[PDB]
């Protein structure tokens, strides 16, 4: 098909994700790894995973738009606390390129999101999801506090994930930061990286703890190797969740394997991220738009590497089988802030429409 705009694609269903790509970008990503790009990617995990094989489709029905149909209903459930913000910043999109459904926009708005991340994959895009669906219940979103055992089942319980599945959907918190764990500080980062798709918070969780970005106090929340933070360049912040994943017998190879191997945690997120956004849907069911996913930014190839205060001597190991590889640490001995800004600075606010959630 060839579509208003000239562009040639795979089939003329595809072409209404061009200009809403493009508007996307111009609105609320700017081209960027940023503050909207991640609560979109996160919001693409939120709608997909409230699903249960157990307890049939009453419970939910996966990957539908449900958020954003339903905006008074599950983003006021505790464990989507947060999550108000990309619901009421895709719900004018959804208003206004009304021949693409809600669940079509949130997938294909997470797989626009991450091409704004250097090093991450072009994800699959399949569209055709009906605009259509029911809220699901509370109790279907993982919670930093829960045990390995706890969210290994609700995974297997929403799609059949595998653990390699599951750590592998985690390389998502290389460009992730937490606004609610702690009520004292916002944007605190998960890695040292947070606008970098690359594998640094595999190797910083691995890390010895040496104190907090905010309070001690937090549910959720274990001690972070790079705790420092001045002005809005917060600290870094380690949940629980992620910290059990890699210490694991179940985990730990596979956490420890991805770090420094870019390539392997970029192909094996994209094929997780294939399963995720069609929970609830048969894939044979839905049409094939990839080519209308935005080229990825590409990384700079660089190793993984020690950022400054940490060392080898820091790492707390936990996988038997597999050799940890050999990194070089960056010179200084103070921790370096992280910045707040893709471009260094401290000051860079996102847009935020408001909204019903
Ligand atoms: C056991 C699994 C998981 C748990 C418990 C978890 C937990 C969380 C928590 C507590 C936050 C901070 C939210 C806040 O306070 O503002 C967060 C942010 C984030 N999560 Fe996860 N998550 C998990 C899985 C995932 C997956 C599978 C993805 C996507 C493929 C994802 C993508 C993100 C993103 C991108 C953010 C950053 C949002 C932002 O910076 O604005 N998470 N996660
Ligand atoms: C999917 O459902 C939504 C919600 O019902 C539809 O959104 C409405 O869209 C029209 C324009 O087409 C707006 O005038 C309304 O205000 C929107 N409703 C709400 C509650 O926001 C949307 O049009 C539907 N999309 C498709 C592809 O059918
Ligand atoms: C980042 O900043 C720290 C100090 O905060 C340095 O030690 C490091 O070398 C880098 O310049
Ligand atoms: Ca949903
Ligand atoms: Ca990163
Ligand atoms: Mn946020």
């Amino acid at each position: 098909a060839v579509c208003p705009d000239g562009t040639r694609v795979s089939h003329a269903a595809c072409c209404a994700f061009i200009p809403l790509a493009q508007d996307l970008q111009e609105t609320i990503f700017q081209n960027e790894c940023g503050e909207d790009a991640h609560e979109v990617i996160r919001l693409t995990f939120h709608d997909a995973i409230a699903i249960s094989r157990s307890q049939g489709p009453k419970a939910g029905g996966g990957a539908d738009g449900s958020m954003l149909l339903f905006p008074t209903v599950e983003p006021n459930f505790s464990a989507n606390n947060g999550i108000d913000d990309s619901v009421n910043n895709l719900i004018p999109f959804m208003q206004k390129h009304n021949t693409i459904s809600a669940a079509d926009l949130v997938q294909f708005a997470g797989a626009v999101a991450l091409s704004n991340c250097p090093g991450a994959p072009r994800l699959e895009f399949l569209a055709g999801r009906p605009n259509k669906t029911i809220a699901a219940v509370d109790g279907l979103i993982p919670e930093p506090q829960d045990s390995v055992t706890k969210i290994l089942q609700r995974f297997e319980d929403a799609g059949g994930f595998t653990p390699f599945e599951v750590v592998s959907l985690l390389a998502s918190h290389s460009v992730a930061r937490a606004d609610k764990v702690d009520q004292t500080i916002d944007a605190a980062p998960f890695d040292s990286t947070p606008f970098t798709f690359d594998t640094q918070v595999f190797l910083e969780v691995l890390l010895k703890g040496v104190g907090f970005p905010g309070s001690a106090n937090n549910t959720g929340e274990v001690a972070s190797p790079l705790p420092l933070g001045s002005g809005s360049d917060t600290g870094e912040m380690r949940l629980q969740s992620d910290f059990a994943l890699a210490h694991d017998p179940r985990t730990a190879c596979i956490w420890q394997g991805f770090v420094n191997e870019q390539a392997f945690m970029a192909a094996s997120f994209r094929a997780a991220m294939s399963k995720l956004a069609v929970l609830g849907h048969n894939r044979n069911s839905l049409i094939d738009c990839s080519d209308v996913v935005p080229v990825p930014k590409p990384a700079t190839g660089q190793p993984a590497m020690f950022p400054a205060s940490t060392g080898p001597q820091d790492l707390e190991l936990s996988c038997p089988s597999e050799r940890f590889p050999t990194l070089t640490t960056q010179p200084g001995a103070s921790q370096s802030l992280i910045a707040h800004c893709p471009d260094g600075s401290m000051s860079c606010p996102g847009v935020q429409f408001n909204g019903p959630a």
